[PDB]
C-alpha cells in the first residue's frame, strides 16, 4: 500500500485545502479527496503539490 | 522533480506494455504514456502496477 500525506504537509506548512486547490486549478473536492486518501494524485501532481508547499515529494508520501 | 521506472521494471519482469494495459483494464497508450515518463499513473494505480509486477510499489519510482 502507498498512500500520501498532504493533509499533514499542508497542516505543518500552515496552509489549507482551499489554497492548494487554488494554486492547482483543481476543485477544493478534489484536494480534500487527497487529503482524506480516499482518492490520489498523479506523480506529476504530487510534484507540483510539493514546489508549492516547499518540500522534496518523497515527503508527500507514505 | 518525480519520475516513474514501470518501463525498466517491466522489462526486468519480462511483460510487455499490452499486458499490463489489460490487467489494469487501461489502453496500451495510457501505459505507453507512463513508460515513456510523458504521463504519470496516481499513487492508487502504481499501487496496483506493483502488485501485478510482484514489486514493492516504492521500485516504481525514481
Amino acid at each position: 500500500m502507498m498512500l500520501n500525506r498532504i493533509k499533514v504537509v499542508l497542516a505543518e506548512k500552515q496552509r489549507t485545502n482551499r489554497w492548494l486547490a487554488e494554486q492547482m486549478g483543481k476543485s477544493e473536492n478534489t484536494i480534500s479527496r487527497w487529503c482524506s486518501n480516499k482518492s490520489q494524485p498523479s506523480l506529476d501532481m504530487l510534484v507540483k503539490v510539493a514546489e508549492l508547499l516547499n518540500v522534496d515529494p518523497r515527503q508527500l508520501i507514505n
